[PDB]
């Protein structure tokens, strides 16, 4: 049942933490941020050239966050990979540590602060998000075996809540070819080699054998199948990892008490969607768009839904409509009780969204944070 004494599960649309010995259950909310860099060729969370890693964790806590989503790549989690770009004067307790030891040190310190950790297998190799969970040189069996080794190691840390199986399943061609050409993720197409709903069951089963106390976070795809995507006027305009329209008729076949659906959703700083024009009803059109792409997964089907990534520059050197976008999304999350989320990103060095920190890696954007804070109370 659990190697830590703690077991995570979903009951209805809420995540619970259960102390198996005492029998005590506590509903938890995830007020999260992504801190990325383990999935990059730095092979370490970014910003350690400018900050001490613990001070960063303290600062994230001081802002009322209680969860971190931690992207990684395959080589970050194997012993022997060296981090690049750390200022060891600000980080002397990291001297002589490889990437894996640093990840263990960060997760343990997060747990001491009561911060939950979601592990996100974000890139197979450190360069770009592949559209599928395998490449020419790296098979589905390799991907699964990496998750197994990660679940065996990190399954021993009480605060690790589970596995976001693959970051942003997506397509690299347009429909109709995206459904059949073998180069991108589908859902409900029927082919188990490309259908993410089928692969997530295969990968998720393998994880739960070795970490039965974990949760399995499953993102959407970009396109699903032509019947689902055609059934809605903005069906071909969901984000990577953002299209959960096929959940209703093609649910992932995993235990309901272990499963969390985890859509990503973005604003006009990431892509100038047609629906962001006032001419197409922006912003009052947004609730029904979110509802269709993913929100019905919670509001109609009653699954647990955690927004795995959302964010934008909030008008600081980007499209000023992003302010309106992020306000409307937070208003909608509050109204509809999407209390669990991970903001993209803690890091300022994300080209099209910036983050909670400014470029100095020290000071936060107060207005963007003020808006977010409404979800935390």
């Amino acid at each position: 049942q659990t190697p830590t004494g703690i077991y995570y599960e979903v009951r209805g649309d809420t995540i619970y933490m259960i102390n198996v010995t005492s029998g005590e259950e506590t509903p938890i909310h995830l007020f999260g941020v992504n801190w990325f860099g383990f999935e990059t060729c730095n092979h370490v969370v970014h910003g350690l050239w400018k900050r001490n890693w613990e001070d960063m964790l303290l600062q994230i806590k001081s802002l009322g966050f209680n969860a971190i989503r931690l992207p990684f790549c395959t080589e970050s989690v194997k012993p022997g990979t060296q981090p690049i770009g750390i200022d060891y004067s600000k980080n002397p307790d990291l001297r002589g540590l490889d990437s894996l030891q640093i990840m263990e040190k960060i997760i343990k310190k997060a747990g001491d602060l009561g911060i939950f950790v979601l592990l996100d297998y974000h890139r197979i190799g450190c360069t770009h998000i592949e559209p599928l969970w395998y490449t020419e040189d790296f098979s589905e069996e390799d991907f699964i075996n990496t998750w197994i080794e990660v679940a065996k190691r990190f399954g021993k840390y009480w605060n690790v809540i589970g596995a976001d199986l693959k970051n942003e399943p997506h397509s690299v061609t347009s429909p109709p070819a995206a459904y059949t050409d073998g180069t991108g993720a589908t859902w409900g197409m029927g082919n188990p080699a490309t259908d993410w709903n089928l692969a997530a069951e295969r990968i998720g089963k393998a994880i739960l054998k070795v970490a039965p106390h974990w949760l399995i976070f499953v993102e959407g795809t970009q396109f699903t199948n032509p019947k689902t995507d055609s059934s809605y006027k903005w069906g071909y305009n969901a984000w990577w990892g953002g299209n959960l329209m096929a959940v209703k008729d093609y649910p992932v076949n995993l235990p309901k008490n272990k499963l969390v659906y985890s859509p990503h959703v973005y604003g006009p700083d990431v892509y100038n969607q047609p629906y962001f024009g006032p001419a197409k009803g922006f912003p009052d059109n947004l609730p029904d768009i979110w509802y269709h792409h993913f929100g019905y997964v919670k509001l109609e089907l009653g699954y647990s839904v955690v927004i795995g990534e959302f964010g934008g520059k909030y008008g600081h050197g980007g499209d000023p409509r992003d302010v309106i976008w992020q306000n409307k999304l937070v208003d909608w999350m509050i109204e509809n009780k999407f209390c669990d989320f991970f903001y993209w990103s803690w890091n300022p060095d994300s080209g099209d969204t910036g983050g909670i920190l400014q470029d100095d890696w020290t000071t936060i954007w107060e207005d963007k944070y003020n808006n977010l804070k409404r979800l935390m109370d």
